[PDB]
């Protein structure tokens, strides 16, 4: 009846609350539960006007106040807190019901949980939810994984709260089991890289070009008009514009430059290492966060490492404005490299786990409700639309056409930065990855040689299939392995 | 009597070679292998090398060991290793010693310690380097476990360990998984050492135009100086080898796909979760992953725009100043890799309660290991002078060297970029260096970005406490 809810949310911290309210604000009847009932009461009291909520003090009431097939969404801390609730819902649920973790869960746990829960006759969906607390309230990006029959009852509910971009719901069936939580973690990694490339551009503009932060804010606003158009560059301009009331100096000059990597960024570069994917952009970005928090080591390194002979833009004879454009092109290229790696990681996760994930879906639903939202994503959708089996976003004709006009600026940026001794982790590592991909012969041939010498590790040959070994200690003849 | 002092479980190449190491060094060695065919091949071929006491069952193997019983496990890492451990503990006496010598994950070793520690026994996780020739001819052995066990075990281990200037390349590392942890960091450092040699060889061949034969000759020249290493010495051989079938240099015929299928990745994962910037080892592992992506390489080869490129001739760069500039970029990039590697040891040591002495490692890595080089003595000296040295880069010797390395370092990154050649570790290392020097890093901006979109608080250089700016409202600042 109308006394039954279409969806329910277990765990009413700010995030679980915001998501329940979002379901209620878009005309869904929503059941809400929390072990400590005090939280439930505070939702009803302070936000009950936003729509039609059905509160329960027990798990068995919650499950009884839900229409069928029963959709419940868990929004408690990741790990053991989560498994607790999952077991409680299955004890109480009937066969054919759908259980959903919407918390930030390692995708390996999601596969374990999906096997066990499906075996118990139920249905398990792991659902990535970006946008933090704001997105959860006003429109997130939803990335759900589980049985495709479950998105049939779940899909239209999520399409009602999801961020909308040009009439299209920023949510779609990702693939089976852990695909959703996997793609959310890749998206958290591709954000560290986005924040890092912007940082690098800012650093080169402040210390090579001698631009104050208010003036750099203006340059980002103008770049936000072009191809780089993104929510992150938009807000970066707001931050650099800010002034500290107390001191009168730019707010950024009064913030301790120490940013922990205590987040998801490190899980992305780990699966990359496990799937054998060169994610140098996200890696360098995660590493750069670690280095910033080395307070004792930075204090001791300060002014104590030799710089070498350094020049400036004036002595090089470099026009400020030409250099600003060059940094913009270096930024763009480095973002492309980061994304090409991230989408490689997606394709490798998908093959390893037989997921059949469509990169087009991710590029489409990441246009709203998350921090990486940018017009840029549309060209990734188009690229895969033109060639499902594109071996790299770099090889898409549009992007390959762009690289043609980026490359010289990119090279000039790494050269100039070295000549002024300025930190450029992603810009420089992206160009090395680029020049690596385009090379006919890499120094791995010699690594194979070293390994065969010290460990009889074997090497393959260009002209003949199978493994081979040189009798290094012996006659230096070559034999089959 | 008629008892073995030490026993080896796992009679494949590592294990048979190890058992044969103990025997050749005049200990009596018990040998047992689940499948008995291997236990036979050993006695059949290498039984003449020393006194082996072979067993078909775990009971017989444990019956042949002198008390306190010492058995080394040399089998597949993972489920195969956890099984042999229970089979041993189910037959051993209180006070006996189980040693795992395989490439174990250090978190399983810490857990295996407490499981076995409980049952009255002692558990040792021992990193064994040097592959199969080192297992026979002299490995570096990095044992972690209870100190009171090294007393029984050390003298046996010192009898087979690689020996350098009369000092044995084995010593107690620290409690539980300390030994397996430093073995994993030694393997990560090995990838960086190999990658920097690659980058140099690449710039000598593609920027200077030297053929393999000539690169060999300049590598033996560098081996007389400060860079003396086993890796550079073998590199010159590899580079001199000619493939008989075609007549072209053997490395021109090798598929240039390394493959990161090793333990190099376990180092970066550990670094990532310990809050340590491992850009050298990281980029080294990344470069291996990239080399192996055949189909993406076939597709990108000749299809990505290079830009305008120059050569050394048009830059007016002298070949001889360039080859010495490359030598210094390699020396500095390797020094960055070692400093990050030793920061990971500090962190991992501090994360547990290990008190690991970095000096022991630089000392026992001088033999057995592929990374053995004269350079390690300088790391020992750096930590003798300052036990709390914040970075190897700051140790006065290393810092004095960097003074003379930095200008060549910058010219190499610059020249490589202008010739479109890939130099990942050389370039990652310089940004890390320039990061360490910077008074203000981009993390200040990142804190601002996070406070705006996630109310993720920030800190201030003047006042104390955490602060947030009402970005969506007044844009004022309110402590939280």
């Amino acid at each position: 009846g109308d006394n039954l809810a279409q969806i329910g949310v277990v765990g009413l911290a700010v995030m679980g609350s915001n998501l329940a309210r979002n379901f209620a604000r878009n005309g869904n009847t929503v059941a809400v539960y929390n072990r400590s009932t005090d939280k439930t009461d505070k939702l009803i009291a302070d936000h009950g006007s936003e729509g039609n909520f059905i509160p329960s003090a027990t798990v068995e009431e919650f499950v009884a106040s839900l229409e069928k097939p029963r959709r419940a969404i868990i929004m408690v801390q990741a790990g053991n807190a989560t498994d607790a609730v999952i077991n409680q819902l299955a004890d109480a649920m009937d066969e054919g019901d759908i259980i959903i973790d919407g918390g930030n869960a390692l995708y390996t746990d999601t596969i374990r949980r999906e096997k066990e829960i499906s075996a118990r006759g139920l249905h398990f969906v792991g659902a990535g939810i970006s946008g933090g607390e704001e997105g959860a309230l006003n429109g997130p990006s939803i990335m759900p994984g589980g049985p495709a029959k479950s998105y049939e009852s779940l899909g239209p509910l999520l399409e009602s709260i999801a961020a909308n971009v040009d009439g299209t719901p920023c949510v779609t069936h990702i693939g089976p089991d852990g695909a959703g939580h996997f793609v959310k973690m890749v998206h958290n990694g591709i954000e560290y890289a986005d924040m890092q490339v912007i940082g690098e551009a800012y650093h080169l503009l402040r210390y090579a070009a001698g631009m104050q932060p208010a003036e750099i804010a203006e340059v980002f606003k103008e770049w936000n008009a072009g191809d780089l158009d993104s929510y992150l560059i938009e807000i970066t301009a707001e931050v650099l514009s800010q002034v500290d009331a107390e001191t009168g100096k730019p707010l950024i000059d009064v913030i301790v430059d120490a940013a922990g990597q205590k987040g998801t960024g490190r899980w992305t570069v780990k699966a990359a290492l496990d799937l054998g994917i060169a994610t140098t952009g996200i890696g360098e970005a995660v590493f750069a966060r670690a280095l910033s928090g080395a307070t004792s080591q930075r204090a001791a390194a300060q002014g104590n490492l030799p710089a070498g002979v350094l020049t400036d833009l004036e002595a090089l004879g470099v026009d400020k404005a030409q250099f600003v454009e060059d940094v913009r092109r270096a930024l763009y290229a480095s973002k492309l490299v980061a994304y090409a790696q991230g989408f490689d990681e997606i394709k490798a996760g998908s093959d390893e786990n037989n997921w059949d994930v469509d990169p087009r879906d991710l590029a489409t639903i990441w246009r709203g409700g998350c921090i990486i939202r940018a017009k840029f994503l549309n060209r990734i959708v188009e690229a895969y639309d033109a060639n499902a089996e594109l071996e790299s976003l770099l090889l898409d004709p549009y992007f390959k056409s762009e690289l043609g006009d980026l490359i010289d600026s990119w090279r000039r940026v790494i050269v100039t930065a070295t000549q002024l001794g300025l930190p450029i982790p992603v810009f420089a590592s992206s160009l090395s990855y680029y020049d690596s991909l385009r090379a006919e012969r890499l120094p791995a041939a010699l690594i194979q040689g070293q390994r065969d010498f010290f460990g009889a590790h074997t090497y393959k040959r260009i002209d003949k299939d199978g493994s081979f070994h040189t009798e290094w200690s012996g006659d230096r003849s070559e034999v089959e392995a």
